[PDB]
């Protein structure tokens, strides 16, 4: 028995130079920390993360640091998640739901 390690957390100053600066597709999940439905997707953010985790890498953010996000519109839980390919946009989803919602990013991106 064994996971992937294909998983890594980006920084939000150091984001863009990573993201944008890897040429390879890459991941990013936004969430808040204090985020409340944490076991509704707990599970799901995983076998997402290793289901492509091969093809592309996967990160998720801290709201923590970026507060002016959910401040912005008094939201405590951002359960949202955005796709780079190329160091650009190529998908964005929003929605903490089951992971038959996220798994359409895969079979849209790939």
């Amino acid at each position: 028995m064994s996971e992937d390690s294909a998983t890594v957390a980006v920084t939000d100053d150091s984001f863009s130079t990573d993201v944008l600066g890897s040429s390879k597709p890459v991941l990013v999940d936004f969430w808040a920390t204090w985020c409340g439905p944490c076991k509704m997707v707990a599970p799901v953010l995983e076998e997402i993360a290793a289901e492509k985790g091969d093809q592309l890498t996967v990160a998720k953010i801290d709201v923590d640091a970026n507060p002016a996000t959910a401040r912005d519109f008094q939201v405590v839980s951002i359960p949202t998640m955005i796709l780079f390919k190329d160091g650009a946009p190529v998908k964005r989803i929003v929605g903490a739901k089951g992971k038959a919602a996220l798994l359409r990013e895969l079979s849209d991106a790939l």
